[PDB]
């Protein structure tokens, strides 16, 4: 068919040079959400906000 709607490259944040706080697997699925909130998230050192908050 069309494989699926899994082209999460519309991420303005990555274009803006924003940080990413998710594992590759976690980014593949929730990339857009993995940049929210893009304010004062982790940064010490680096944690996956989805893996930090379980449900993964
Ligand atoms: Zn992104
Ligand atoms: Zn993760």
């Amino acid at each position: 068919g069309a494989m699926g709607m899994r082209n999460l490259d519309e991420c303005e944040v990555c274009r803006d040079g924003g940080e990413l706080f998710c594992c590759d697997t976690c980014s593949r699925v929730f990339h857009e959400d993995c940049h929210i909130p893009p304010v004062e998230a982790e940064r010490t050192p680096w944690n996956c906000i989805f893996c930090r908050m379980k449900e993964s």
